[PDB]
C-alpha cells in the first residue's frame, strides 16, 4: 500500500549525461551511441538569445569549439549538424554505458522522469506531465538546459523530452530528441507567454483509482454522470474534455476496483463542485493530474 | 526557477540491488562489497511472522538456503549472521558497482530517497521523511522489502533506511542499516499503531523559503512573532515545536531572502490559523514538509 509521485530509476540515464561547452556557455549533452545531443542555444551568448540567427551564428563553430567531457574525460568531436533545435555532435567513441533507447514524441498529459543535471553531473530525478498547453513545471536553474525527460519500459529507455527554455512565467519549454519543440515555443529570449493549463481529467480519474485502491474512499458518492454531463462541469473548471478513448483506457482500473467509470467521473464533478472541505486523498488537498492510468496501474501492481 | 519534490540520482543504489530468496519467501537485498545485507524476516512464511521467534527459525537455516541473484546470476553465500533486524549474508564476491558508501541513522524529519525495488529489480525512486513518529509514508508492495532508503552527499551514498513493514494503517516501518528499527516497531505481524503524525515544522519553514525563492509571495504578511508564541500555535495544530536549532538551520535561507526567520514563523501562524482560502504555494493547496532546509538550499543552488 501507499501511493507516491515516483520517478523511473535514472541509472540508465546518468550513464548517459555528458558536459558540452561552446565558448562561454555550458550545459549538458545526451550521449547515445557515438553522437552526443544538446539545445542548439549552446552557440549563443545571452545576447545572441534576443534575436539568434542559429544557421549564421553557427558557421562560425567547428568541431574543436564544442568540448564534450564524459565524466572528467574529454570526448573527441568529429562532426556537428544541426537537427531542428538540437545539435548533434558526432564523436569519435560510442557510450559505452549506451542503454537500449528510443525517441518519442509524447502527447500532452502523459508523464515522464527529468534526471535534472548541471555540467553534465545528475542533481536529482522527478516525475513531471507534458501539460495541456505544452509547458512543463520544472525544477531547472542556469546550466541544467539539455537535461532530459524519459520513460523506461523494462530495459528501453525512450527520451521525450530535452530541456531547452525558461518563460518568463517560470514554467517550463523544451524540444522531443529530434529538437522539435512541444508547443509553439521557440529557442528564442522573447515574450512567449503559455496558454491555459487545463487538468488532465483523465489523470485525475486515474488517481482516485489510486486512492480507492490504497484506501481513501471518503469521496466516493451515490451518483453517476454521462460524458456530455460531467464535461459541461469540465469545462466550466478547466478541465480536459474526457473522451471515449479516456474511457476505454480507464477500463482496467475500473474492473479491479468495480467502481465504472462514469461513477468516478460523478464523484470527480462533486469534489469539482463541493471542492475538499479541508480533506485531502492521497496526501493531497488538491486533485493531482500527473499520474496516467499506466503509471497508475504500474504503481499498483509493481512492475520493474 | 521551478521547485521539484526530487530524489536523488538512482544510478549507485541501482548498482546494489539483489534479490534474496529463502523457502517461498522473495525480497530485496542490498550488495555492498562482499555482503548482501535484508530483512531477517525474509526466513520468514506469513504465518511465523505472527509470533516469530527468529533465533530458533534461524537454527533450520543455512548459507545454502539463502539463495542470491544479481542480475541474473548467482552468489555464492558463504556466512550469515543476524545483526538487529537485518541478516548479513558473506557473499564470495565483492560488488564490483559498490559506491562509497555510509550507514546512517537518520532523526525524524529528515528527507531521503526510496529507491523501490521488486525481486532485485528496481521499479522506481520517490523522495521521504521519517516522520517524527518513525512512520514512513512510502509506496510499498508485496516483495518490497529490503528495498533501502537514502541520501548522497557528492559521490558516497549513505544508507539509512531499510524497509520491513506495513502497519494496518498503511504507513510504513523499517530500520536504519544496522537492523534498528525506527521508532517502536517490530517486525512481527501484530497491532502495531503509530502516535501522531506531526508536521515537521522547519521543513514547512524551509518550502516557505523556497516558494519566495521561486516567486510564490502572497502568504508574506505584515507580522512577526517569539519561538514562544509561535510554538502555542504550533503545539494546537500538531506542528513540531520550533527550537533555536532550527532558526539556526534556517539562517542560510532568511540570508538569502531578507526575511527574518521570525517573521516567515508568524506568515505560517497565520496560513495554519487562516487556511490557505482555496491558493496553491508552489502547487500544493497544504503546508509541504518533506523538504528539510538542506534540500531546499540543494535544489535552489544545483548541487550535483
Ligand atoms: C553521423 C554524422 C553526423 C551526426 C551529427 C548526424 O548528422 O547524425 C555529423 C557529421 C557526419 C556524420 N557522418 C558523416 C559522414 C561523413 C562526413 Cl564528411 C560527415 C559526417
Ligand atoms: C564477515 C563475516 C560474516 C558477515 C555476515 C558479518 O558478520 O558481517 C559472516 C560470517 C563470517 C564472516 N567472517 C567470517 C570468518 C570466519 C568464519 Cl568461520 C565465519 C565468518
Amino acid at each position: 500500500s501507499g501511493f507516491r509521485k515516483m520517478a523511473f530509476p535514472s541509472g540508465k540515464v546518468e550513464g548517459c549525461m555528458v558536459q558540452v561547452t561552446c565558448g562561454t556557455t555550458t550545459l549538458n549533452g545526451l550521449w547515445l551511441d557515438d553522437v552526443v545531443y544538446c539545445p542548439r542555444h549552446v552557440i549563443c551568448t545571452s545576447e545572441d538569445m534576443l534575436n539568434p540567427n542559429y544557421e549564421d551564428l553557427l558557421i562560425r563553430k567547428s568541431n574543436h569549439n564544442f568540448l564534450v567531457q564524459a565524466g572528467n574525460v574529454q570526448l573527441r568531436v568529429i562532426g556537428h549538424s544541426m537537427q531542428n533545435c538540437v545539435l548533434k555532435l558526432k564523436v569519435d567513441t560510442a557510450n559505452p554505458k549506451t542503454p537500449k533507447y528510443k525517441f518519442v514524441r509524447i502527447q500532452p498529459g502523459q508523464t515522464f522522469s527529468v534526471l535534472a543535471c548541471y555540467n553534465g553531473s545528475p542533481s536529482g530525478v522527478y516525475q513531471c506531465a507534458m501539460r495541456p498547453n505544452f509547458t512543463i513545471k520544472g525544477s531547472f536553474l542556469n546550466g541544467s538546459c539539455g537535461s532530459v525527460g524519459f520513460n523506461i519500459d523494462y530495459d528501453c529507455v525512450s527520451f521525450c523530452y530535452m530541456h531547452h527554455m525558461e518563460l518568463p512565467t517560470g514554467v517550463h519549454a523544451g524540444t522531443d530528441l529530434e529538437g522539435n519543440f512541444y508547443g509553439p515555443f521557440v529557442d528564442r529570449q522573447t515574450a512567449q507567454a503559455a496558454g491555459t493549463d487545463t487538468t488532465i481529467t483523465v489523470n485525475v480519474l486515474a488517481w482516485l483509482y489510486a486512492a480507492v485502491i490504497n484506501g481513501d474512499r471518503w469521496f466516493l458518492n451515490r451518483f453517476t454522470t454521462t460524458l456530455n454531463d460531467f464535461n459541461l462541469v469540465a469545462m466550466k473548471y478547466n478541465y480536459e474534455p474526457l473522451t471515449q478513448d479516456h474511457v476505454d483506457i480507464l477500463g482496467p482500473l475500473s474492473a479491479q476496483t468495480g467502481i465504472a467509470v462514469l461513477d468516478m467521473c460523478a464523484s470527480l464533478k462533486e469534489l469539482l463542485q463541493n471542492g475538499m472541505n479541508g480533506r485531502t486523498i492521497l496526501g493531497s488537498a488538491l486533485l493531482e493530474d500527473e499520474f496516467t492510468p499506466f503509471d497508475v496501474v504500474r504503481q499498483c501492481s509493481g512492475v520493474t
